[PDB]
């Protein structure tokens, strides 16, 4: 049984959690991930992702009991003193992210330790000669590498947020110190397309790779979205980030920002060198939410209408497949051409790893423009990872094809960020009270953790 007060959707979601819970607590209790198929677990960095991903969802959706199990596993089960290599930013916005929002949240100090004692394993990163930190580091050896070879651009930009909250808790200034010098940095690199960034950057060097090559999608998509959201942080008194922001989004519309033929669906594709590529990953549907929340906070009312209609076209993206949820990546069609519809998805990249992308963006749409589609959407969205990714014995799972309802072929996984992010902007979607967790409040981080807002 839950709560009386709530209303039938977040009641909805709050259902979907306890049953993926129920697989992660039966079959991968303090691992990594879930593997909710064969009932086992999966280890990355061995340190209890999922469920420190999951803290503030849970406290969020009213999972008190779920809560205190967690936290006493954080109390006593989770150890920094350990000999393997993390990716800083994977384990920032996931692992710092998470324990700082759990901290706020709960008011429970052991939240704030732990993030302490990972953020000072974290550090030796940043010891470059550019400062622009190594893409791995060994939280138990104080080692820094990059990968088995350049950082990349989203991954030194996307800690910011994290960092420079744990330097505000703890009075200790070298975490914000450390990023706030790469953000620097990178504002006044050259390599630049009107804003847009390039995938690469050498930690010796310190200067872009992979030069003429761009997208918003995976290894640049939260560069754009942590210049507006650190803006918003600080209080928006950092002008610089806020001209970086408003910059981008223009070199967006000239350079990758196109229409879909018969229906004209607004996209935004890649560019290679001159070639214009019209694909788009998932990753690429955080834009419409990063753009509404701007506009809540004062930016052009034209980025309001750009969020609008990539909202739709991520719906889309959802509602064309059989199953109700977008693939990995999506192809659209430019010019004309009767009986040719306007989305289009290889064989290879039919997967859904229960991305939060579509449902982000809701949440943003909805709380900054109060249209209920956007609530209904989100609701449609549900009702597919309910029929089309459900785990009997317990969980959720990625699946294969996107294409086909009769056989989806789960792929045995459940990525953390789906119990942290997935359902946590579902319910918060659904809420009707824009002082749950507010957009004037509150940002969140880039693996949906919320952080204050400075005064
Ligand atoms: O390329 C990725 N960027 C996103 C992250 O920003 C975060 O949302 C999840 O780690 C996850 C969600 O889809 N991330 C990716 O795999
Ligand atoms: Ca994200």
């Amino acid at each position: 049984q839950g709560p009386v007060h709530l209303n039938y959707r977040q009641k909805g979601v709050i259902d979907v959690f306890l049953h993926a819970w129920k697989g992660y607590r039966k079959f991968a209790w303090g691992h990594d991930e879930l593997k909710p198929v064969s009932r086992s677990f999966s280890e990355w960095f061995g340190l209890g992702l999922t469920l420190i991903d999951a803290l503030d969802t849970m406290w969020i959706l009213g999972l008190r009991k779920e809560f205190e199990e967690a936290r006493k596993w954080v109390s006593k089960k989770l150890h920094f003193e350990k000999d393997v290599d993390v990716n800083l930013f994977e384990s920032t916005i996931r692992i710092l992210g998470g324990l700082l929002s759990a901290y706020h949240l709960s008011g429970d100090s052991l939240f704030l330790r732990k993030a302490e004692d990972f953020g000072n394993r974290l550090m030796p990163a940043f010891r470059t000669p550019s400062k622009i930190p190594y893409s791995d580091v060994n939280i138990g050896t104080g080692v820094a590498h990059p990968p088995r070879s350049d950082s990349t651009v989203a991954e030194v930009t996307s800690i910011q947020l994290e960092f420079r909250e744990l330097s505000r808790l703890t009075g200790d200034k070298k975490f914000q110190e450390a990023v706030e010098k790469v953000t620097q940095h990178i504002h006044g690199l050259s390599g630049k397309k009107d804003g847009l960034v390039p995938m690469f950057i050498n930690t010796h060097s310190g200067l872009f790779t992979h030069l003429g090559v761009f997208t918003l999608g995976a290894r640049a998509d939260s560069y754009y979205e942590y210049l507006l959201k650190q803006w918003i942080q600080g209080g928006k008194q950092e002008t610089q980030l806020l001209e970086d922001y408003v910059e981008a989004i223009e070199g967006v519309r000239t350079h990758l920002l196109r229409h879909s033929e018969p229906s004209k669906l607004t996209f935004v594709g890649e560019l290679a060198h001159g070639r214009f590529s019209a694909k788009m990953d998932h990753l690429v549907c955080f834009l419409p939410g990063t753009l509404a929340l701007g506009v809540y906070h004062g930016l052009p009312a034209s980025h309001m209408e750009l969020a609008q209609e990539l909202m739709e076209t991520c719906y889309q993206m959802n509602r064309q497949m059989e199953t109700g949820l977008s693939p990995e990546i999506v192809h659209f069609n430019l010019y004309p051409q009767p009986g040719r519809r306007d989305v289009e998805v290889k064989p290879a990249d039919r997967h859904n790893l229960l991305r939060p992308e579509t449902v982000e963006s809701l949440f943003y749409l909805y709380r900054v423009t109060g249209d209920r589609k956007y609530q209904d959407w989100g609701w449609e969205i549900l009702q597919s990872f309910s029929r089309f990714t459900r785990v009997p014995s317990g969980g959720y799972s990625s699946i294969n094809n996107v294409q086909d309802p009769q056989k989806p072929e789960p792929r045995d996984k459940m990525e953390s960020f789906f119990l942290g992010e997935t359902l946590k902007y579902l319910f918060l979607l659904f809420s009707d009270d824009p002082n749950l967790l507010s957009l004037d409040a509150y940002v969140f981080n880039t693996e949906a953790h919320p952080l204050p807002i400075w005064t």
